């Protein structure tokens, strides 16, 4: 009935990726802020029709709600939850990192967020601070499914062999196996997430032999830049998730029994 609640209006651009653009919208009427995400078909139409396929299935608290989706013409419209604390990368300060209650309370968020997609037999593929955002009360949203596919379907898993995601937080057993499990692998990229949240530093250019500062961790050596930073604590955790073996590698069950995991340390809102 209300004659101009369909009506968005583009305010401004909240970055300039790869696929297209993502714009912020407001409401003519009611003043909501949501984003939308601009993809240009012409300019790849198969990895963007999977997004919106997994999108549609995903509903939590952690995750970057997806409202609908409009194909005018070529260029496919992606209307999203907007988060207006921008990503968790600019809130890690370089080669220092975060507080250690703040880097708690996102890693909390985080494995939330994990555990449901994981439930829903979704592996997300491409987990860095860049893609967890932060909404106004700070709270994390996983973003962009882009890279995103089914593991566990009619509850029977399917091992992966496709190769995608981001260097420095791809488990090792991707650059090693044919194939591979789809969980421990969002794993390992959230324990790398969790040493730049902690140290402000990557530990290496990628999970491989040839890269000395993966042999190093290997050998255990803790004495060196981004481990020495962290704390006994939190670095037992990272000892037990930046495991070579992905059959060893400690899962997210297992996560939520940690020591650090479930140590007092944040306190909750200013007076509120
Ligand atoms: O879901 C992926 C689309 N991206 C977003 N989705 C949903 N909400 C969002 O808020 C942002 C954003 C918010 C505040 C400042 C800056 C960016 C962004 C944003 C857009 C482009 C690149 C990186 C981040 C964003």
């Amino acid at each position: 009935a209300v004659p101009f609640v369909e009506d968005w209006d583009l305010v401004q651009t909240l970055g300039e990726g790869a696929y297209g653009e993502v714009q912020l919208a407001v409401n003519r009427v009611t003043e909501e802020a949501v984003a939308v995400k601009i993809v240009d078909m012409k300019r790849c139409p198969e990895n963007i029709k999977k997004e919106i396929c997994i999108n549609k299935m995903l509903n939590h608290e952690n995750v970057v709600k997806f409202y609908g989706h409009r194909r005018e013409g070529n260029i496919q419209y992606l209307f999203l939850e907007y988060c207006s604390g921008g990503e968790l990368f600019d809130r890690i300060e370089p080669d220092i990192g975060m507080p250690e209650p703040d880097a708690q309370r996102f890693f909390h968020q985080l494995m939330a967020g994990v555990v449901y997609l994981h439930g829903i037999g979704i592996t997300h593929r491409d987990i860095k601070p860049e893609n967890l955002l932060l909404d106004e009360r700070d709270n994390l949203k996983i973003s962009d499914f882009g890279l995103a596919t089914v593991f566990r379907y009619n509850n029977r898993e399917r091992l992966l062999n496709k190769m995608c995601g981001t260097l420095p937080y791809v488990a090792p057993e991707l650059l090693k196996r044919r194939e591979f499990h789809a969980e421990p692998v969002d794993v390992w990229s959230c324990g790398i997430v969790l040493t730049a949240m902690l140290a402000g530093e990557l530990p290496w250019d990628q999970p491989s032999d040839s890269c000395q500062e993966y042999s190093d961790w290997k050998e255990k050596k803790t004495y060196l830049n981004p481990w020495k930073k962290i704390d006994s604590a939190p670095l037992a955790l990272l000892h037990k998730i930046l495991v070579e073996n992905p059959s060893a590698r400690i899962t997210i069950p297992d996560i939520k029994k940690d020591r650090w995991y479930n140590k007092p340390l944040k306190k909750g809102a200013k007076r509120p």
